[PDB]
């Protein structure tokens, strides 16, 4: 996965590094969020775009995959946006690039 293709994938798809920073948005995510992919790459996921995930299941369970340098996991998780809660599969890994991490969003 390391462009078109890219985001027409059937599912949602955000690269962060180590502290959070986004580097790659698609647009499946972009739709599911109302996000422009502009506006929210240089930005750090858990302490700017993505606030509700900085709770144990989500961001410490990124924050110890870093630090034991292997990133894995399968949860299911609950968007808290304006409008309506949106129920979602989350699947967390490591890239083909160091210091590079995968967030797939599913539903
Ligand atoms: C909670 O604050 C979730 C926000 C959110 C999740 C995923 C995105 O792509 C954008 C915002």
């Amino acid at each position: 996965i390391d462009t078109a293709e890219f985001d027409a994938l059937p599912v949602g798809a955000i690269q962060v590094d180590g502290s959070g920073v986004i580097h790659r948005y698609n647009r499946t995510e972009s739709r599911l969020s109302g996000r422009i992919p502009e506006r929210v790459i240089g930005r750090n996921f858990f302490t700017e775009v993505a606030p509700c995930t900085n709770i144990p299941a989500f961001s410490g369970r990124f924050m110890d995959g870093v630090t034991s340098g292997t990133l894995d996991a399968r949860f299911d998780f609950v968007f808290d946006f304006q409008m309506a809660p949106v129920r979602v599969q989350i699947r967390m890994q490591n890239a083909g690039v160091p210091d590079r991490y995968w967030i797939f969003v599913r539903k």
